[PDB]
């Protein structure tokens, strides 16, 4: 029921531990949230079942950085640890790989192949059982954290033109890969739901897959659609 419309495009099956990896190119406005995350699906339930998720967030007013953040405890009652960190050029201005590292004893975040944040202990002896992986892209209602949502700014695009898996064995082996030729729906879900705090509907009609790429789309309701050009990633 809500106003605009955003998507999240997700890993129909969960790991346990592994390496994640996007090419990307992100979307980015004052208000909105362009991501790259893990996540335990049913973790937003208050039914006592712990929290578990490692977050990349583009916050729409500062693309030149990411923040990153590991949330457990369960909800209601999460421990957070957001920190920030510079991606140059711009998030929204060029294809970065985005790296996701988790293991028993850590998590760690790479951008091109480089470590940002490495994180031990404490949160991460909580992030236990499976995660899936997980994009989306969306404007929060909490504009100290992400800006005044300029909608003028709509539509927004975030761009992935490849991900790859591996699983916890380096200590990783490539699981699988997927470039993007197609819309694997034996692979990947598209959401259609939505949380307090969202000010959009994700909506499967905002995931496009169009010249090698899968696009993530923010629109205002009623004007769901991807007719430009894909931005090349050389
Ligand atoms: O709100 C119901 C919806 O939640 C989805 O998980 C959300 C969660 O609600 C939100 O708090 C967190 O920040 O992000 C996750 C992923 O978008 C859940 O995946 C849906 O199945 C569910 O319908
Ligand atoms: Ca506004
Ligand atoms: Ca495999
Ligand atoms: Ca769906
Ligand atoms: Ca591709």
């Amino acid at each position: 029921m809500k106003d605009f419309s955003g998507a999240e495009l997700y890993t129909l099956e969960e790991y346990q531990y592994g390496k994640f990896e996007a090419r990307m190119k992100m979307a980015a406005a004052s208000g909105t949230v362009s991501s790259m995350f893990l996540y335990q699906n049913g973790s937003e339930i208050a039914d006592g079942r712990p929290w578990v998720e490692v977050d990349i967030e583009v916050l729409g007013k500062s693309p030149g950085s990411f923040q990153s953040n590991i949330i457990t405890g369960k909800a209601g009652a999460q421990k957070t640890s957001e920190k920030h960190h510079a991606v140059s050029p711009a998030a929204d201005q060029a294809f970065h790989t985005y790296g996701l590292e988790w293991t028993p004893n850590y998590v760690r975040w790479t951008v091109d192949g480089q470590e940002v944040r490495k994180t031990e202990g404490g949160q991460v002896s909580n992030l236990t059982g499976t995660q899936g992986l997980r994009f989306n892209l969306w404007s929060s209602e909490s504009a100290a954290w992400v800006g005044q949502f300029d909608e003028s700014k709509l539509p927004l695009f975030q761009f992935i033109n490849w991900v790859k898996v591996y699983k916890y064995t380096s200590d990783f082996t490539l699981d699988w890969t997927d470039n993007f030729d197609t819309f694997d729906g034996s692979r990947w879900g598209k959401g259609d739901y939505t949380f307090d705090g969202n000010r959009v509907d994700l909506t499967d009609k905002n995931i496009y897959s169009r010249d090698g790429m899968l696009i993530l789309a923010l629109t205002r309701k009623g004007q769901e659609s991807f007719n430009g050009q894909v931005p090349r990633d050389d």
